[PDB]
């Protein structure tokens, strides 16, 4: 049993809600947050703008200590750094962006790293402003995650559209 509330069971292990990813891990303060990072951990905008401005920054200087010892991430790598205040560990995923032309073969590489992970809450990889489509991604993540997976979806409309159109 855990914390997370009020999610729809799509598979054994995949769980999705209409829920603003910050407001979720602020009240669940679960183990792991994913965000939707790039390859240089630059928080601007999207879940990760959103999610560094709830740490108050804190999450971009982490991040920028970490870019100038490691260098970027690779397009499908991860890392992990901090949760800060809204989790104890964030796993910054990359996702490869369609509005940059990376491959979206790459999407599965980057939902592989969530099996590194027993539970995790995430927003779906490569959506919003990564450009890719998010039924794609959701087919991909239900495919491709074995571990325990609560994705917040934050627009209404996009959630029920998911819902309605899942095999
Ligand atoms: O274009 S996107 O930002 C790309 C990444 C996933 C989507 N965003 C979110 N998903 C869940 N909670 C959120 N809180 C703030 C943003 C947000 C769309």
């Amino acid at each position: 049993v855990n914390s997370f509330s009020g999610y729809l069971k799509l598979t054994d292990n995949v769980y999705i809600k209409n829920a603003d990813i910050v407001e979720e891990a602020k009240k669940v303060k679960p183990t792991v947050v994913v965000n939707a990072a790039n390859v240089y951990l630059k928080h601007g905008g999207g879940v990760a703008g959103a999610l560094n401005k709830a740490t108050n920054n804190a999450m971009q200087v982490e991040s920028d200590d970490y870019i100038a010892t490691n260098g970027p991430l690779k397009v499908g790598g991860s890392c992990v750094l901090s949760g800060h205040n809204l989790a104890k560990h964030c796993l910054h995923v990359v996702g490869p962006n369609v509005n940059k032309g990376e491959d979206i073969q790459l999407l599965k590489s980057a939902y592989e790293n969530f099996n590194q992970h027993e539970v995790l809450l995430a927003p779906l990889l490569s959506a919003g402003i990564f450009g890719a489509d998010p039924i794609h991604s959701l087919r991909v993540c239900v495919d491709t995650v074995r571990t325990n997976v609560y994705l917040a979806v934050f627009d209404k409309n996009l959630y029920d559209k998911l819902v309605s159109s899942f095999l």
